[PDB]
């Protein structure tokens, strides 16, 4: 039972908060592939298997972890934006993001694109997008992303929890710049 628990403690971190630091990447549900939470875990614990994973989340009194197929996911208590049931957003116009002036050469040419996850994070609202922003740098540059733009190259944005939205990336045809 206590190999049980300290094993729980980390595949809840490395579920809810900091997969990156595991080389893992979140789907938009939140899953990873079970073999990759496995290989994580083992580097910590090297006794761990999939079968002792598996009988962690189905006796899980809480109700912490779900198994679908072979992808693994926290059902609750993330740090990092999920979706957890795929809702989409059919409504927004206009989304937001905040860049520092550093990131603006890249951004312009490229886009926003999925680097530690496997999607990309904006905002409904351009005010929380600034701030989002300021956490990464000074000068941040706002980005207006038209959402139909998004839609039409058959990027579905995804609600993740009050004003944010993912979506797998923001090609730049769908980017203009403000203050
Ligand atoms: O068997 C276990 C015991 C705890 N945990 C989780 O490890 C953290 C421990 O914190 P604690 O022991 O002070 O409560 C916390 O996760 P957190 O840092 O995301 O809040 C908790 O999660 P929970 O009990 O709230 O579900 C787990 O996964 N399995």
């Amino acid at each position: 039972k206590p190999e049980r628990k300290r094993v729980s403690k980390l595949m809840a971190y490395i579920l809810r908060h900091s997969p990156e630091e595991f080389g893992l990447r979140p789907d938009v549900e939140g899953f990873v592939s079970l073999n990759e939470l496995v290989n994580a875990l083992k580097t910590v614990y090297p006794e761990v298997t999939e079968e002792f994973v598996r009988e962690i989340v189905e006796n899980d009194p809480k109700g912490r972890y779900e198994i679908r197929g072979d992808r693994i996911r926290a059902r609750y208590g993330h740090s990092f934006p999920v979706s957890l049931d795929h809702e989409e957003d059919t409504e927004s116009r206009f989304l937001y993001h905040g860049t520092p002036r550093r990131n603006l050469p890249s951004i312009l040419k490229e886009g926003l694109k999925p680097m530690k996850r496997q999607y990309v994070h904006v905002s409904t609202d351009k005010i929380e997008a600034l701030e989002t922003g300021r956490r990464h740098g000074r000068e941040v540059v706002l980005l207006v992303i038209d959402a139909e733009c998004l839609r039409k190259r058959g990027f579905k944005i995804y609600k993740a929890g009050k004003n944010v939205r993912i979506v797998e990336r923001v090609p730049p045809d769908c980017i203009t710049l403000a203050v």
